[PDB]
C-alpha cells in the first residue's frame, strides 16, 4: 500500500491520472519523481521547466554541476539526482524529442530506466513539447515498465482521450 490517490488502474503495475505532477509530487513526496529531461539537463519548459520552478531553481543548479562533471546524458538515458522539495529523488530521463528529429525507437530505452525503481511518479515520456504521440508513449510505457508507475497527465482532455482509447 502506497500514498497515491485517485488513479485509474490500466494494468497490474501502471496507474494513470489527471494531475499536475508538481502538485502531485509536493503532496505525495514520492521516493522517485521522473523528469522529462534533455541531455543537457536544461530545464526550460514543459514538465522540466515546471519541476525546476517548483524547486526555486535548485534543480537547475544541481543539474549544471552534474553536467559540468559528467557531460550530457544519452538520448534514452537517465541520471538520479535529488528530488529537492518534491521527492526523495528525481530520475531525469531523456525521451527522444521528435521536434529535434530523434529516433522514436529510443522511447523504449528511455522507459527501461524506470525498471531500476520499484515505484515512480512520472509523466508520459516524449509527450508534450517533445512532440511524440502520447497514446503511443502510453503503449510503450505499459509494454516496457514492469515496476509500479503512477502517471500524472496535466491536460484533462488528453487524460480522457488516453483512457478511452487504452487497449
Ligand atoms: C516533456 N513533455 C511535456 O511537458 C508534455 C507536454 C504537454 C503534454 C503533457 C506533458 N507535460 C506534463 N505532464 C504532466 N504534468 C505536467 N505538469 C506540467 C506543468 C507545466 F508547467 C508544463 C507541463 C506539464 C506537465
Amino acid at each position: 500500500v502506497n500514498s497515491f490517490s485517485g488513479y485509474l488502474k490500466l494494468t497490474d503495475n501502471v496507474y494513470i491520472k489527471n494531475a499536475d505532477i508538481v502538485e502531485e509530487a509536493k503532496k505525495v513526496k514520492p521516493t522517485v519523481v521522473v523528469n522529462a529531461a534533455n541531455v543537457y539537463l536544461k530545464h526550460g519548459g514543459g514538465v522540466a521547466g515546471a519541476l525546476n520552478k517548483a524547486t526555486n531553481n535548485a534543480m537547475q543548479v544541481e543539474s549544471d554541476d552534474y553536467i559540468a562533471t559528467n557531460g550530457p546524458l544519452k538520448v534514452g538515458g537517465s541520471c538520479v539526482l535529488s528530488g529537492h522539495n518534491l521527492a526523495k529523488h528525481c530520475l531525469h530521463v531523456v525521451g527522444p524529442n521528435v521536434n529535434k528529429g530523434e529516433d522514436i525507437q529510443l522511447l523504449k530505452s528511455a522507459y527501461e530506466n524506470f525498471n531500476q525503481h520499484e515505484v515512480l511518479l512520472a509523466p508520459l515520456l516524449s509527450a508534450g513539447i517533445f512532440g511524440a504521440d502520447p497514446i503511443h508513449s502510453l503503449r510503450v510505457c505499459v509494454d516496457t515498465v514492469r515496476t509500479n508507475v503512477y502517471l500524472a497527465v496535466f491536460d484533462k482532455n488528453l487524460y480522457d482521450k488516453l483512457v478511452s482509447s487504452f487497449l
